[PDB]
């Protein structure tokens, strides 16, 4: 479907079919950088440990 970037942000990977935003997750401590990226349909919540940022563009995230 869409393409995201992997942790290492000079790569991508294909999103699976039905999906299409790109996410990229965040830990508490580390705000500043996300620690992993992906494609998701539905954007996760944010939940007390990890913080989910999502974005509906190619390697975006």
């Amino acid at each position: 479907m869409l393409k995201c970037n992997k942790l290492v942000p000079i790569a991508y990977k294909t999103c699976p079919e039905g999906k299409n935003l790109c996410y990229k997750m965040f830990m508490m401590s580390d705000l500043t950088i996300p620690v992993k990226r992906g494609c998701i349909d539905v954007c996760p919540k944010n939940s007390l440990l990890v913080k989910y940022v999502c974005c509906n563009t190619d390697r975006c995230n």
